[PDB]
């Protein structure tokens, strides 16, 4: 059908017809007669399977052979999403699988939609690792991703009586045909017991032991014939595993209820032990099979030569102290030689700033549960304080601050300063971000060891996030420039001389056209929701957070509405206003944003008056196969956390990528995506960070801004007297009481100068021709983010390994 | 290599090995160079799979067709053992499996030894469900099994100190290559809730739902090509279930414990509610099954003309007030109407007469759990009363001794009641069994209802107890009648005319000292234990129970031994004592019996004076692939078991069809298998049933044998005064007082009797030629015994089917 989905030879369109057939036959033990849509997509998962395998063997030998320095990238989350279709296009199978499916009377993109969504993550931090194994395969890294299997993913989300419900993600239920499970490979996991000092080193004794089974998943670089390995951890309970005998049997869901559940939170810290546990699980299985594949290549001192470890936030932090433990305990290094090799190994990567994020473990939990990590810590403590106090003599309230170990009601080990006192890098994910790290929350670490700070700006995989997604667009830029950029994603700065282009120009406003009739046919198909295609499709879609502000666009959707009321033969650029995003089960006010967003709609959607010139959608369940729907559809893309709150964000350059304007603060990886397009061809507003740090030291008072801007006074007194609400008056009585008393992120502040700028954007689209022209000069200059720039970077400038664009032979 | 394995053609070959390589590469994801043994067999395994598939689903497009009557088998236990090489010699795939894996530098016989054991039964019930699979098939019986998929099997028997550990049977761990899951067709188990009367009907409302996600198993008939199916049900969680967050999740492990583990009782009732919810799960999902198979063929008059149920043992008997309760309650058939279906439909096969071992289940169990189930049951129950008090007009005592509900302490349910009052006919599983039926426990049921009682001896099946396990034997055979026997077992009855053959006596004699030379060395290997291969192989393997007498053998080997150490230079016959079996966690005297039969071998074994005159080893968890390996080797079988206790027993066919010589009681088939070989030709002796009863009668004194038997005597002062147990003297007290005090099952009363038949056993081996022609004749007399002669009973005598020797299209 199309360039960029490769070839469909004749040859090959007639093999893939067979395999197709035969695994239906012998995999899945069906015929035609009784076959459903579910077994046709499991038939083509297993063909489309077949063709990673040759490589992936060869590949895993190629390591082997050649021994290159192995990076590990240890993770609490791995946000895949679907398989099927990105091998495909990795593979350049596409167009093949399109026609043998077409030839054996099936639709492809029917049998795309019936695969579950691997949601190993819970939003940013685990599609950036997603991203990054992608990107690590297509520059030939010898890369490892490791995590935990988790038998339930991020839940599924249900809106009943515009309030979000929870249902589990049983996305292993119909199995999972990617995965390839290797018992053979099984290592133990210790938990509890106590230390024994004996005459020669220290013991772990009287632990209680958990199996770590790994499962493998191929990782397929872009057509270079390079497959790499995700592993993910599964716990089993030992078969001696408490051995009434029923009860004993029973009682193995213990054990295995580590790999149970993901946990549903994003930017928050919860110190459950059972958390604690998964981390712990995730870091010791991983370790013991680094350190088997490292000896199968006693010279430690090479260790960070063939290995690097990188630490995706804190959750992974105790692979600092185990790698001690077991070079100091089993390998019997001296500290200092074992202290040497572990700073070399580790990195580290910060995500946030937001103090309630932050991992600090209660000293009583780790006491009981790793009692010889507790130790290592404390030790690590001391030698590390001992050095700050050399460098600043006198200064004990520096030691205090840097301290791994906090003290007050509960004493709490700081997970971040240990992470930065066991790696030689430590970088940050936005050029603003990594500033603000250094400026402020690591500021005497910096101080102490500058080298190490670093900034490593996020991006995000061009091959799922436009030529997957959005293979229109794919397309009409191939047809100018050539395929090159889906790889070299700089490249599209070549269709910056073509802004001027009258076909291109038109062209580009015919993709967006299309998308935008698909989704809002699909709205109708899967949630039967009649919008317009013409308006202009406003959305912000990402975690429900107060950071985030989903609030402050409410405000504004309220004051459309109240504006058309006022003046309701009064033309305004028709919008559809789109806001999707989970809330954490246990956070209260997020869950409170979701039913206002619910209440907005149902007195917007049903007020004659406003007719089709205003809708307001919740779009619900958003997940990454989700994603890969609205992004393409949209016109402009929401991006207004308060400035300093939102690290880097990586939904901003999904839409960036995808014809979208922007309209946000100067706020992480914004502020690098207006400095790459120009700041002309970006709806910037509000306060910087600077701004908000003048009103922080004179003390924010949302009353102030109630009480000099009638519109805003007018929205509060909808909120409080039950407009939105008829039957439960009072019941938005908690978000008006936090906006106006308690709002850490002064949405009134920003509220004047947001609503100015919308008022921008919706004068530009009123001029198909130059909103058009302003989106090309954003897609041309997008090319930095490509998740490929910043592995490139990581690899030269932290992990030490050149990247490759060399094919092999398949 | 030999016949009876069938060709390996030049094409076959080839075509093996290129699929062994397919799968090894594609499937399994490995290589030549990192590939372990147990890679190899998963290679085979999917290999000879494929081999299945085409049969599979053209005997189930067959049935579809031809819509012949369905014969149902509902059991909570299906001992299935290995399948690999039963596959192959159904399918005539042996020998050119042999030779392909033999070219590509493999030993099949390696291989085979990797497969973990389906053991998903307990014993005889559990076995006896296996080879009634095979035999149906073989027979072209439109057939079906339903049980439960154990996540864990019986447990695996450690001996630890001469006692029995347990440990899980994580039989799933590596995957099972057989198994289909099939969770397009799972359907929901409701349980508790409560019963709501309305206008039309009771409704069954607030209950607590539980999916049943079904795996289907292939079953091969030999060499007709059929391939029937064995469905397993596993419980599965809604996703709504339960639906803080975390633990709402964790707790899905409530309602999976269902199908989590197999109760390890063995002819003992243990009232848990567990198990009743197992009971309840596996008829609840397999009738919704049943009957939307049966519409998809409104006119329940021809339900019984189109389906069959036959009911293993009372623990599937909620399948009576199940179809009521779906014939009236959903499908609104009015009750006497749903009675006659169901009474047609049904059919209940007894196992036992031992009182702890029937189910009587506590009313407030079925009351809470199944409420609707109990009215039911009450309302059969009252009817069926009516009718016993129509034919005996005033007989109170019949009432209250017939009636389901059985008053008392707390009310119970008895179900072997339930199971005659709705069933078309009760059998016993032996001649002796169904006559005792008759006469005791089922007396007046008997009486009311004459034409219900039947008798259906059991069987085994020849493929798996003697061409898979004991082909040496099955070849000779061959050689003189052709392979014919293999599926008419009663063609064996022309080995009569080789009686006096000298060239026939000397292979059956070749072929029994190969497998005991085989076992000999296994014993070494595995377990490390030497043992002489020209001794005499005495062997009870069977589970642990006072009523299989397993101490009256080890009364008889002390005397054995005291007889030696008394004459130590005199001659005796060698021995080497065989004893296995497990016993059931909570069974205190089973495990005591255990470690006295350890303890006795600690004495015997390393007494210099008996030398390798006797040898007493105790074989560590026994199950179906142990039975494969030691019954080919046994020179004299063990079945002792006190007349009248023992329904039939099918261990003792196993040692009848594989050469070895029985000792035993006249209790079970015991007396069928000496009228068919001939009294003279079998070792029988001790009481027969109406000699316990006289025992009985007069009051069994344990104290008069002990006090006229000096051997006896000698033996118990032994236990007693701990020469068995020099560090713990009174180890052993608990079994001296049962035996002296409350026997039940008179092991002295048998005692004399035995110890001289046993010398009689002894003479005969000292003259291998007459040994080997009294051999000969009970091989030749054992094809009653095959389970294709039982099924063709059940088909014609009870489910009105033909059966059908006839070929399928391959
Ligand atoms: C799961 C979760 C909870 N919370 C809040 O944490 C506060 C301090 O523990 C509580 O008082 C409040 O009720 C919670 O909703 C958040 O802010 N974000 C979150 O993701
Ligand atoms: C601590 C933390 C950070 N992040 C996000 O990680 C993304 C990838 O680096 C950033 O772009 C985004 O700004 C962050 O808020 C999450 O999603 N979950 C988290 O718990
Ligand atoms: C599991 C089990 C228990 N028991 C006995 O049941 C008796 C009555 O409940 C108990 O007093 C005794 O301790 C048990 O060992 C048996 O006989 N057979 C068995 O298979
Ligand atoms: C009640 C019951 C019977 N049986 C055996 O079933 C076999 C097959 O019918 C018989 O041969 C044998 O005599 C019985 O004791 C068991 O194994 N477990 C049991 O719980
Ligand atoms: C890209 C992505 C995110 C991150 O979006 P931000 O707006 O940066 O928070 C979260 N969820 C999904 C499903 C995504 O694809
Ligand atoms: C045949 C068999 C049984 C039944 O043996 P009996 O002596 O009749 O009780 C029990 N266990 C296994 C493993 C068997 O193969």
């Amino acid at each position: 059908q199309i360039s960029v989905r490769g070839l469909a030879g004749v040859e090959n369109v007639t093999e893939l017809k067979k395999n197709f057939n035969r695994h239906l036959h012998f995999t899945l033990v069906k015929d035609r007669n009784v076959a459903t849509p579910r077994d046709y997509y499991f038939a083509l998962a297993h063909t489309v399977r077949d063709h990673l395998v040759g490589r992936w063997i060869r590949t895993q030998q190629h390591y082997y052979e050649k021994d290159p320095k192995r990076i590990y990238y240890l993770s609490l989350e791995f946000y895949m999403g679907r398989t099927l279709q990105n091998t495909m296009v990795n593979l350049a199978l596409e167009n093949a699988c399109d026609e043998a499916t077409y030839q054996l009377g099936l639709d492809m993109e029917e049998l795309e939609e019936i695969e579950e969504d691997a949601g190993l993550g819970n939003g940013g931090l685990g599609r950036l690792a997603a991203c990054f194994l992608d990107s690590m395969a297509t520059l030939g890294l010898a890369a490892y991703g490791y995590g935990i299997r988790y038998e339930f993913g991020i839940f599924n989300q249900k809106i009943c009586g515009g309030w979000q419900m929870e249902e589990a993600d049983d996305w292993l239920r119909y199995g999972n045909p990617w995965e390839k499970a290797r018992p053979e490979f099984t290592l133990p996991v210790h938990f509890y017991g106590r230390v024994e000092h004996t005459s020669q080193g220290a013991k772990w004794v009287d632990t209680q032991v958990v199996l770590a089974m790994p499962y493998d998943t191929p990782v397929p670089g872009y057509r270079n014939n390079v497959v790499n390995t995700m592993r993910l951890w599964s716990a089993k309970a030992p078969n001696d595993f408490n051995l009434g005998y029923i009860q004993a049997v029973l009682d193995r869901n213990l054990a295995e209820n580590i790999s149970r559940v993901l946990y549903p939170n994003d930017n928050f810290f919860e110190g459950k032990e059972l958390r604690l546990k998964q981390e712990y699980f995730v870091v010791a299985a991983t370790l013991q099979d680094i350190i088997r594949r490292f000896k199968s290549s006693t010279n430690f001192d090479a260790f960070p030569d063939k290995v690097a470890i990188q630490l995706n936030d804190t959750h992974p932090s105790l692979a600092i102290p185990e790698l001690m433990r077991v070079l100091v305990d089993l390998e019997r290094l001296d500290w200092d030689k074992a202290w040497e090799v572990t700073v070399k190994t580790c990195a580290y990567t910060n995500h946030t700033v937001l103090p309630e994020a932050l991992e600090r473990w209660p000293v009583h939990l780790l006491e009981t549960l790793l009692p010889r990590h507790l130790q290592i810590i404390y030790e690590i403590n001391q030698r590390f304080l001992n050095r700050v106090a050399a460098a600043f003599p006198g200064d004990v309230d520096r030691l205090r601050r840097m301290s791994l170990v906090e003290e007050g009601a509960v004493k709490r080990i700081n997970m971040a300063h240990l992470c930065i006192a066991g790696s030689h890098a430590v970088n940050g994910v936005a050029r603003i971000h990594s500033e603000i790290l250094k400026k402020t929350i690591f500021k005497d670490f910096y101080e102490l060891e500058p080298h190490k700070f670093q900034n490593k700006t996020n991006g995000i995989t061009p091959r799922r996030w436009l030529v997957l997604c959005n293979p229109g667009l794919a397309e009409i830029i191939a047809e100018r420039i050539g395929e090159e950029y889906i790889s070299d994603l700089d490249q599209l700065r070549k269709l910056l001389s073509y802004v001027d282009d009258e076909a291109f120009i038109r062209d580009v406003a015919k993709v967006k056209q299309e998308n935008k009739l698909k989704f809002a046919a699909y709205l109708e198909r899967e949630y039967k929701v009649h919008i317009n295609p013409n308006s202009l499709f406003d959305v912000q879609v990402k975690r429900i957070h107060e950071y985030k502000r989903q609030l402050l666009n409410c405000l504004h959707v309220i004051t459309l509405y109240n504006r058309i009321k006022k003046e309701p033969n009064k033309f305004v650029v028709p919008r559809t206003v789109m806001i999707g995003g989970k809330a954490a089960p246990g956070y209260h006010m997020a869950k409170m944003i979701i039913k206002l967003i619910t209440a907005i709609g149902d007195v917007v959607n049903h007020d004659p008056v406003v007719g089709d010139r205003l809708r307001v959608i919740f779009l619900e369940n958003y997940r990454v196969s989700l994603a890969e729907k609205v992004i393409p559809a949209a016109d402009l893309s929401e991006q207004i956390s308060t400035a300093g709150t939102e690290a880097s964000g990586t939904g901003n350059m999904k839409f960036m990528l995808n014809g979208a304007l922007t309209i946000g603060t100067m706020d992480g990886a914004n502020v690098e995506m207006a400095e790459e397009a120009g700041e002309e061809n970006f709806f910037i507003f509000g306060m910087r960070v600077e701004d908000v740090d003048r009103l922080d030291q004179r003390g924010y008072n949302a009353q102030e801004y109630y009480d000099r801007i009638p519109e805003l006074r007018q929205i509060i007194e909808q909120l409080s007297s039950g407009f939105f609400s008829p039957k439960q008056p009072d019941l938005f009585k908690d978000i008006v009481n936090m906006l106006m008393h308690h709002d850490r992120f002064k949405v009134f502040a920003d509220y004047e100068e947001y609503v100015k700028c919308q008022e921008r954007v919706s004068a530009l689209y009123k001029n198909p021709r130059e909103w058009t022209r302003m989106v090309i000069r954003n897609i041309a200059t997008s090319g930095k983010f490509s998740s490929d720039r910043t592995i490139a970077q990581y690899a030269r400038e932290i992990w030490g390994v050149e990247p490759s664009r060399q094919r092999l032979p398949a």
